[PDB]
This record gives structure tokens, sequence and C-alpha cells, in this order.
DNA sequence: TTTTTTTTTTTTTTTTTTTTTTTTTTTTTTTTCCTTTTTTTTTTTTTTTT
């Protein structure tokens, strides 16, 4: 809102139920979503193959 | 002669520093240059001598 652009509320509300679906600050970098419990090629075709 | 009281020695954490490691928008089109190199050993050749 500071810049004017307006995003639907559901887009917004499912990536923060996204991150705080473990219980903890699960961040989207290389240390919250190869830490998950997905599978092995999911984590390795982001980061750190 | 036993109990408390001081000392010691581990014990686990804390906290800060250092080190390490991994990452860095998407697609497309043209040229240029290189894709060995000097060193050491081996083999052949040429000249000389008896």
């Amino acid at each position: 809102q500071f810049y004017g652009l307006y995003v639907n509320y559901r887009h917004l509300a499912l990536l923060c139920d996204v991150m705080t679906a473990k219980g903890h600050l699960m961040a989207i970098t290389r240390h919250g979503i190869n830490r998950q419990d997905t599978g092995a090629l999911m984590r390795c075709s982001f980061e750190e193959t």
C-alpha cells in the first residue's frame, strides 16, 4: 500500500500460512525450504543440489 | 570421635568471535580466439681415426 498496489487477500494469506505452518519461522531461503520434509528432487531443484 | 564448613574440580552453558559456505532476473542475436610448450630423453646422422 506504500506504492498503491493492490493484491488480493487470499494470495497473501496463503504465503503467511505457508511460513507459519511448521510452528516456527520457515523463511524462503535455502535454510527454510531445504529444511522441510519434502522430497529430495524437489529440494535439489531449488538450491544446493 | 562426628558434623559443619571451606576448598576443589568438574559441568554445563553463554557469549562473542571466527570460519565457512552459498547465493546473485528471463530470453535472444552477432563476432573473434584458441582447441600448447619448452624440457628432457632417445634415435639417427655426420665426421674423424687407425
